């Protein structure tokens, strides 16, 4: 199985790849896992936002006419586009390197799958303008009209301690007070930042638990506050998540197969793909759910 | 199913079809149910 | 068709009673009026209104 001028060699199988990122699907494992279920060919998920209703009147006999209302509606619409990928070698290849028992299936249909989803991705924040059908384009997480838009002044990988929680309110104050949202809130940054973050204001002043400081001590709406690479540099992104926020609808699971080979001599070659797509939620009243941080 | 704008119409999935000629294949039928069976390739 | 199975709309089901009723129909077309692109040594058709 060697030669003897290679006795000395050692050549050991079971490779390792690329590391992924620092924080590189950390969002999108969120919304996948949270997703509702549809039936393929239904290309918009048209829903139903209603609005709030009623009039009342005290009185001390109780007797006073009492009066009634009801609930007018209006839809908002979403799009479900296909992803796919494939991947294949020749004849001669493979039944030379399977003789050897090596596992180039588990190092190539892992390391195609991960950039499938790395090109949904991709999709969620810089969405193409490429898949609409009628009015249903989605436009990314950084450009879209459903998303509230919104211009920080002092850059947070030089600030100090102080101007951060100084403009980190004035972030989620657009979601409190000029947009009247309310729940559970999470924070999405970009690693130049929470590089800043943790240079300077924890590990320096006192520390305690500078992720988890603003979790459930002080700021118990900021569920989730981590890093995310989409966001490059100076930039930062507050919303909810959820059936009432941003939420995201599963067409297809990621599902694969084999091309089956008819002669002899055909090539090898696999299939996978995947369908699903993302919306923000609007109210009745036209009140936004999600801020990009400039 | 049924936008709630609309919701007024009973929209029905049957078909209703298409119907024939009266006399369409008359002479055709005849043919075609005393016809000899040959084997293909005998042009 | 993935779309028109979730409503349980037949639309293969109306297409297999429309070409069998076009496919006994143009074996009518070629009793009544032939075809002479189709000839081996001398056996034409001509249909049953020239030959």
């Amino acid at each position: 199985m060697q030669r003897v001028d290679e006795m000395y060699r050692l050549v050991d199988s079971t490779g390792t790849g690329e590391d992924r990122d620092w924080g590189n699907q950390t969002l999108l494992g969120r919304l996948l896992s949270q997703a509702q279920t549809v039936s393929i060919g239904k290309k918009v998920i048209e829903s139903r936002r209603y609005s709030e209703a009623g009039r009342i009147n005290r009185s001390m006999s109780g007797q006073t006419d009492i009066d009634m209302d009801k609930t007018k509606s209006s839809y908002q619409k979403m799009v479900i586009p296909v992803f796919d990928g494939a991947y294949g070698r020749d004849f001669r290849d493979y039944e030379a390197m399977r003789s050897e028992m090596l596992p180039a299936l588990a190092e190539d249909s892992e390391e195609i799958e991960f950039t499938l989803l790395d090109d949904v991705n991709d999709y969620l924040w810089n969405g193409d303008a490429k898949l609409k059908v009628d009015t249903a384009v989605w436009g990314g997480l950084k450009a879209d009209a459903s998303v509230a838009a919104y211009s920080l002044g002092a850059d947070l990988t030089t600030a100090t301690e102080a101007q951060v929680v100084a403009e980190l309110l004035a972030l989620l104050d657009v979601l409190r007070i000029t947009n009247k949202k309310s729940g559970p809130f999470e924070l999405y940054i970009s690693p130049q930042i929470m590089s800043n973050w943790q240079k300077l204001a924890g590990a320096n002043t006192n520390g305690f638990m500078n992720i988890m400081a603003a979790v459930r001590a002080l700021i118990p709406e900021f569920s989730v506050v981590e890093a995310d690479s989409a966001l490059q540099g100076n930039q930062v992104l507050c919303s909810v998540v959820g059936t009432r926020g941003l939420h995201a609808k599963i067409g297809m699971m990621m599902s694969s197969y084999q091309v089956p080979r008819v002669m002899h001599n055909d090539p090898y070659q696999f299939v996978k793909w995947f369908a699903a797509g993302f919306q923000s939620n609007n109210s009745f009243s036209g009140l936004k759910s999600t801020v990009y941080g400039s």
